[PDB]
């Protein structure tokens, strides 16, 4: 019967936040490749769940608008003080990107260009559980193959919230739905295939060996390079995958995820080559070099940098 709202439809429940777009687009954001849980229902208004609640999400030039769906049959309203911090500390609207932008752009021409159209492209600071879990299912695969893994992944282990049209929608499950004994057949039956096995092994891995999700509040605050190995030691967590989760979960913005995608932009336009190392393409070594090589470049916020550059790269 509840169906998906829009500003025109119901403004009642809507609540606003003053956002220009230089400093977010929704569009340029929640489908880049971050977060796998938005989708643009209706156009211009994006659909997603956050902390075991979904929201509805729209803008203008210099505003946010934002709507929330509590799910558990009580009085529908607007958004409360506390949900908008939530929603506000989601998008780090505390940092300027306008400034980032500038800076970076002083000492990198191609980022200039590419800042022209590509504004408002700024990281999410995601649940590390639910950016984990996701991003080892990223392996060689699409944005598009992903979002259908996780979605049927969180409908299988995950608690119901609420359903808007023909959209169900389902928290991210807690670490022991996941490490079950029935968890690995029944992902591979909801088509992860090997990538079943891996998020099984590391949800067991960090409760017996890591002891829970407190851990990962540990990286958190730890520093990058003690969080990044950590990460590693996890079945299906290598570089890549433990950069990303450090980006977009653990608030290290001085990592920079190497993967084939940034390699080919790194090339490309910016004309690298691995010089400390010997091999021409792709290693361990020399993906870690690049890595080092953009941190110089852009500084302590080296992977908002490199977030502009990959969301820029999907749109052709
Ligand atoms: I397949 C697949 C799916 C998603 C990603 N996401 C990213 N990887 C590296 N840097 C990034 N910055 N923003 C998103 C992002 C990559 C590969
Ligand atoms: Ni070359």
């Amino acid at each position: 019967h509840m169906r998906h709202r829009t500003l025109s439809s119901s403004p009642a429940l809507w609540a606003s936040i003053p956002c220009p777009r230089s400093e977010l687009r929704l569009d340029l954001v929640l489908a880049s490749g971050q977060s796998f849980r938005w989708k643009e229902q209706s156009p211009a208004h994006w659909s997603g769940v956050l902390a075991d609640q979904v929201w509805t999400l729209t803008q203008t030039e210099d505003q946010l608008y934002c709507t929330v769906y509590r799910g558990d049959d009580s009085q529908v309203s607007r958004p409360t003080l506390e949900e908008l911090e939530t929603l506000h500390k989601y998008f780090q609207l505390d940092v300027s990107l306008a400034q980032l932008y500038s800076h970076w752009a002083s000492v990198d021409s191609h980022f200039q260009r590419v800042a022209q159209k590509f504004q408002g492209v700024r990281l999410l600071r995601q649940d590390p559980t639910e950016c984990l879990f996701s991003f080892i299912c990223s392996s060689n695969n699409n944005i598009a193959r992903i979002t259908g893994m996780v979605e049927r992944l969180c409908q299988a282990f995950g608690p119901r919230l609420i359903q808007l049209d023909d959209v169900t929608y389902h928290g991210f499950p807690n670490l022991h739905a996941l490490a079950g004994p029935e968890a690995e057949t029944h992902l591979r039956k909801l088509g992860l295939g090997y990538r079943a096995r891996y998020v099984r092994a590391s949800a067991k891995a960090i409760l017996e060996e890591q002891g829970g999700p407190a851990w990962l509040q540990q990286l958190r605050v730890a520093p990058y390079e003690e969080a990044h190995k950590a990460l590693c030691t996890l079945p299906g967590v290598g570089a890549k995958v433990a950069d990303c989760i450090c980006l977009m979960a653990l608030d290290k913005p001085q990592a920079v995820p190497v993967d084939v995608h940034v390699w080919q932009i790194a090339h490309r336009d910016y004309g690298w080559h691995p010089k400390t190392s010997q091999a021409k393409g792709p290693s361990p070594l020399a993906n870690k070099e690049l890595g080092n090589f953009f941190r110089n470049l852009w500084g302590p916020y080296a992977g908002w940098a490199q977030a502009v550059l990959f969301s820029a790269d999907l749109r052709q």
